[PDB]
């Protein structure tokens, strides 16, 4: 399918968005409504995700988290706003989105000419620190710069699942926005938290991994150019 939505543990589901370059995002089915983590690539992909959500739950989509300011994490924003979902990010992410959205859209369209020239749609709920949703069961935090300056992690303590959006994945990638030397230092700050982790969801490539995906990517980036 163009997109799948599949349970990994309890109320925590993984989105495999096979549009453009495959990106993986998360959905949390809560008691009052649904939290989406990663807005997906475009307003059209966001609509496709909503269609899948409505086959699982009748409860409203409450909010969507932009885990960074890039197109694969914020592209769906127009759709989510249109249905009355909050679009949530850190202040850092929101500020970078305002200044750099045109730049990231242009960069995206260099490799993906078919990708739409999306207008800026900013988060309307902005956090200055770490934050939680869903009665503390979805926990977002900053541990330093990596793939971008602003990318955040989202942890699901009940299910022991960690999502890092674009930060964690199988292949190195081309690193155009990355802080190559800080990247492993951010991964080590993450590991030093000693979070109970059974599952790490990679934001690209195949999503389902164990905690060792962190070590896998750390080793790749420590061997990279400019490391
Ligand atoms: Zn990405």
């Amino acid at each position: 399918a163009g997109m799948s939505l599949t349970q990994v543990s309890g109320p925590v589901y993984v989105v495999e968005d096979n549009y453009y370059v495959q990106e993986n995002s998360m959905v949390y089915f809560g008691a009052k409504g649904v939290t989406v983590v990663g807005a997906t690539w475009t307003p059209d992909t966001a609509r496709e995700l909503h269609k899948l959500i409505k086959r699982v739950s009748r409860k409203p989509v409450l909010e969507v988290i932009n885990t960074n300011y890039h197109t694969d994490r914020a592209g769906g924003n127009a759709y989510w706003k249109s249905i009355g979902a909050k679009v949530v990010s850190t202040r850092q992410t929101r500020d970078l989105m305002k200044s750099d959205w045109a730049e990231i859209v242009a960069f995206t369209r260099k490799g993906l000419p078919e990708y739409p020239d999306l207008p800026l749609v900013l988060p309307n709920v902005v956090h200055d620190g770490d934050f939680t949703l869903q009665e503390g069961k979805v926990r977002a935090f900053y541990a330093g710069p990596a793939h971008t300056p602003d990318g955040i992690f989202v942890y699901f303590p009940d299910e022991q699942v960690l999502y890092g959006g674009c930060i964690l994945k199988e292949k190195l990638g081309n690193l155009s926005f990355a802080d190559v030397k800080a990247y492993p230092q951010t991964l080590e700050r993450l590991k030093a938290m000693k979070l109970p982790i059974k599952t790490v969801i990679g934001g690209h490539d195949s999503p389902l991994h164990g905690p060792e995906l962190i070590d896998h990517y750390e080793a790749l980036i420590k061997a990279a150019p400019q490391s």
